[PDB]
């Protein structure tokens, strides 16, 4: 799943879920909702609960 996702001025090229959760991870300490992490990562509100209690 090779795939970039944009936040502002910020890309994040993610290839792997160890991505995704460094990228959720990044965003909460930016101010970013659970909703707001979901959606800019294509995955549910659940996943990205589970991602930030890491």
């Amino acid at each position: 799943m090779k795939k970039e996702i944009q936040v502002q001025g910020v890309r994040y090229y993610v290839e792997s879920e160890d991505d995704l959760v460094s990228v959720a991870h990044e965003l909460a300490k930016m101010g970013y909702t659970v909703q707001q992490i979901a959606n800019a990562l294509g995955v549910s509100e659940r996943k990205v609960r589970r991602y930030l209690e890491s």
